[PDB]
């Protein structure tokens, strides 16, 4: 994936309601930073729905694929009000960018 067309991505269509730096702020939604290995639902200082608690699956590429494509088909319950992104390369791109931006 390109990362700098994720990063135009992230912040055209997650910024709104997400950070991704060390210690960023949470907003509507959690920051994301040491998002990738992690269990859903695990942010640090944030409270999450039961529904992202509870899904149980670790954060990954593929993992991720299939979130944002539609995030309430994945985590039915979910508080995350967003409808998803229909285009594969799209997501490929946002998800690299995630990878580098949570881990740096
Ligand atoms: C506000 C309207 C949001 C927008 C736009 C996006 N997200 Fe979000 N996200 C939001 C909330 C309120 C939550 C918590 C939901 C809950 O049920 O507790 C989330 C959560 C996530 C997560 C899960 C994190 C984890 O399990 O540790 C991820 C990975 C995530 N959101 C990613 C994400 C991306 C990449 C977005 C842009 C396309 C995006 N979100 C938009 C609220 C909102």
């Amino acid at each position: 994936g390109d990362v700098e067309k994720g990063k135009k991505i992230f912040i055209m269509k997650c910024s709104q309601c997400h950070t991704v730096e060390k210690g960023g702020k949470h907003k509507t939604g959690p920051n994301l930073h040491g998002l990738f290995g992690r269990k859903t639902g695990q942010a640090p200082g944030y409270s999450h729905t039961a529904a992202n608690k509870n899904k149980g699956i670790i954060w990954g590429e593929d993992t991720l694929m299939e979130y944002l494509e539609n995030p309430k088909k994945y985590i039915p319950g979910t508080k995350m009000i967003f409808v998803g992104i229909k285009k594969k390369e799209e997501r490929a791109d946002l998800i690299a960018y995630l990878k580098k931006a949570t881990n740096e």
